[PDB]
């Protein structure tokens, strides 16, 4: 579990979005595993605007933050998980590291701020849904 809170937006894994998220929907994209809902309070997070490939992610199944190198966001084939079938996912970054389904929502951060959230795992990789292209998260 986990979310990004930027302005009056809440950014979550689409597959973990609540009824309250869907009832206050700003934007969602199944191909990216992302959903953004509206919030009443303002959030503590800054979105990175950059092409960093090094950062640190939170792994709930280890209660640890790990430094990683990661690929630039791309269209990747993901094997079946407890929450999705085998499929192609867009805007996905991969790193070598530990990820279980419940790790989804952990933040990946760089020197510039929040890069994305854990979205995929298995076979010694962790996948992160990028948010750095969502420039609209910082206005309106
Ligand atoms: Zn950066």
């Amino acid at each position: 579990s986990g979310a990004i809170y930027v302005g009056n937006y809440r950014v979550v894994n689409r597959h973990l979005a609540t009824h309250n998220d869907w009832a206050n929907l700003v934007w969602e994209d199944s191909s990216r595993d992302l959903l953004v809902s509206s919030t009443t309070a303002q959030g503590c997070d800054t979105i990175a605007r950059c092409d960093c490939q090094t950062g640190v992610y939170y792994c709930s199944s280890r209660r640890k933050h790990y430094p990683v190198s990661f690929s630039k966001p791309s269209l990747i084939f993901v094997e079946a998980s407890e929450y999705y079938p085998a499929r192609y996912q867009s805007h996905l970054m991969l790193a070598v590291g530990h990820s279980e389904p419940g790790d989804c929502g952990g933040i990946l951060r760089c020197q510039h701020g929040v890069v994305g959230i854990v979205s995929t795992g298995g076979n010694g990789l962790v996948g992160f849904a990028d948010v750095r292209d969502l420039l609209w998260l910082d206005e309106e």
